[PDB]
């Protein structure tokens, strides 16, 4: 359809959700990691710290830190076997805290990913993730956070973007899913900064000793041009990615501002050979490269089927106003 036929669709879509208590999440879990060391910090980091919001079906993320890793506020994530031990480590302990002080509580240690993290599921709509000893979590949101901050209403783009992953079956946290939350917000900004919507934020000037450890909300004002900009948005955002990105040339990439490629990175397919991670193969047919971690590419687990599927979905989109018109 038209920016403002698929604008309102969206805008009439999250008509439900403009309408957080996440300081006493923050508390309770602080509650827990001080039981295991007063001493330690706690970052909250992704979506909420991105978006300024806390929406309705995501989870909180929170990452345990020491002084010393928070004033390292620039130091990159070790990503070694020790490093992950450390924090499974301290992740365990905290893991126990939680449950003996929660026996409400499903306390998951979930050992299948990259990184270390404790699932909590409350029940009550109350879900959260702690990982530990990395700044590259509360780094990257608050590079995201600064973007977004730039230009407030491109969160509804990213918003919308979010949600649809999740309804395309696209979204990791979905089966057969194979882009994080947090890939897809890359996209936007990416796209976002092809645009000239959103000026480039070099990542190192990201250091985790200068922002809060729980930030302020940013409110999130209703797209009030009926939702033309977030129409055109959404709509130029799919063409670009079906018709302008050269997903076998270029790599989504904050990590400067213009064009980087698949070989400057060495994210070929002579690579995919090589490359693994978590045991498994990197494949580098849509390429995300993560700001801060060295040679990680965020659409790793695309493969060339999910990578058809997300240009099915990507020009199926284009009609649907992101399956909001239905
Ligand atoms: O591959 C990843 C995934 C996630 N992360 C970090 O973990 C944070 C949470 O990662 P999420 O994918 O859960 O993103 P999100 O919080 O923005 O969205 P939803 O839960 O609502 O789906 C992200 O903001 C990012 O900082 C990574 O560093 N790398
Ligand atoms: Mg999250």
């Amino acid at each position: 359809p038209s920016p403002a036929v698929v604008g309102r669709s969206l805008v009439n879509s999250f008509k439900q959700f403009v309408s957080r208590h996440v300081d006493a999440t923050y508390r309770l879990v602080l509650d827990c990691v001080a039981a295991v060391d007063p001493l330690m910090r706690l970052y909250t980091f992704g979506s909420t710290v991105v978006y300024g919001v806390h929406e309705k079906g995501s989870d909180v993320d929170f990452v345990v830190l020491n002084k010393t890793d928070v004033e390292d506020g620039k130091g990159g994530d070790a990503a070694t076997q020790v490093a992950k031990g450390l924090q499974a480590d301290i992740l365990a302990k905290l893991a126990r805290v939680i449950r003996q002080k929660h026996l409400s509580w499903n306390v998951e240690e979930v050992r299948r990913t990259r990184v270390p993290v404790v699932r909590v599921k409350g029940g009550g709509a109350v879900d959260f993730d702690i990982t530990a000893y990395r700044r590259n979590g509360v780094r990257n949101s608050a590079l995201l956070r600064a973007y977004f901050e730039q230009n407030p209403p491109c969160r509804w783009l990213s918003m919308s973007i979010k949600r649809w992953s999740k309804q395309t079956g696209l979204n990791a946290s979905v089966i057969g899913g194979s882009i994080t939350s947090y890939g897809f917000n890359l996209m936007v900004v990416y796209y976002l900064l092809q645009r000239n919507h959103l000026q480039f934020v070099p990542p190192s000037t990201i250091d985790v000793s200068r922002v809060e450890p729980l930030p302020p909300h940013l409110p999130l004002e209703e797209p009030a041009d009926e939702g033309l900009e977030l129409g055109t948005q959404v709509l130029d955002f799919l063409h670009f990615f079906l018709h302008e990105f050269d997903s076998d040339k270029q790599v989504i990439s904050l990590n400067r501002p213009g064009i980087t490629t698949k070989e400057e990175l060495d994210w070929t397919k002579s690579a995919e050979d090589f490359a693994r991670m978590n045991g498994e193969k990197v494949h580098y047919q849509w390429c995300i490269e993560d700001p801060y971690e060295l040679n990680l590419n965020v659409g790793r687990n695309v493969t060339p089927l999910k990578r058809d599927f997300l240009r099915r979905h990507l020009e199926k989109a284009r009609d649907t106003a992101l399956l909001t018109i239905v």
